[PDB]
């Protein structure tokens, strides 16, 4: 079940995979939950996305120390908004190697974010160029095209049924596509479907603002995005 740890929530999704959840009271939008992932790969831990803030991200590291007690080898962050990169300084203070889409690192300063230390680049078909993602273990990084943002990336976990859509994917009952302020509305539907096609065996879809869902999250998100065109 859900584990409350200070102001954060942690939920085990698989033997080696947990979801981290943090909250930011955004004036005009309530207290918004954001989810990322924690993956144990043998004797090390890999993180997908920060929490909203440095303090919350340090608390993620504290939870990892108490519940897993292995070094965090790297973190990858999935676009240049605060819910995904707001805690970069906490990762750096902890000595953790950080990775983001090159475009996310380019956008970070203007978005008020600190850039990751390393830039991922992507082949024309969307798969990460492997030399830019060394030692990623089971994390398979895919750029599906522009959607929630132009830089949004996605992550599958090899050896599990889990894929992470970040803010690109909304749950199967969602009423809207959320914050479209930086979105590519023309390309969103295709990008959502490209995420599903990249991880065809993923039956558990994890996303930024809802609990994990079935693949109906992908079909429903794409069908809603069909309207934006
Ligand atoms: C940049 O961020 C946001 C901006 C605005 C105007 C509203 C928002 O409302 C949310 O609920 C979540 C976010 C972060 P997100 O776009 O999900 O990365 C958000
Ligand atoms: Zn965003």
């Amino acid at each position: 079940g859900d584990q409350r740890f200070g102001d954060l929530v942690f939920r085990q999704l698989a033997p080696n995979v947990w979801q981290h959840t943090s909250y930011l009271d955004m004036p005009g939008f309530g207290a918004v939950a954001s989810n990322g992932l924690i993956v144990r790969d043998g004797g090390r831990v890999l993180v997908v996305d920060t929490a909203w803030t440095d303090d919350q991200t340090a608390q993620i590291l504290n939870w990892i120390k108490q519940e897993i007690n292995l070094p965090v080898a790297l973190a990858v962050v999935t676009h240049a908004h605060q819910d995904k990169m707001g805690g970069m300084d906490a990762l750096h203070a902890a000595g953790i190697a950080t990775y983001a889409n090159a475009l996310s690192n380019q956008l970070a300063p203007q978005e008020g974010m600190v850039a990751a230390q390393h830039s991922l680049t992507f082949a024309a078909n969307g798969w990460v160029e492997p030399a830019t993602a060394p030692n990623f273990g089971p994390l398979k990084v895919f750029y599906p095209g522009p959607g929630h943002t132009s830089d949004n990336i996605t992550v599958g976990i090899d050896g599990t049924d889990i894929a992470f859509g970040g803010c690109l994917i909304k749950d199967s009952k969602a009423k809207s596509l959320g914050n479209l302020g930086d979105a590519d509305t023309e390309h969103y539907a295709a990008s959502a479907r490209a995420f599903g096609a990249a991880f065809p065996k993923a039956s558990m879809i994890v996303m930024s603002h809802s609990a994990p869902d079935s693949r109906a999250a992908i079909t429903h998100t794409a069908r809603m995005a069909d309207k934006l065109r």
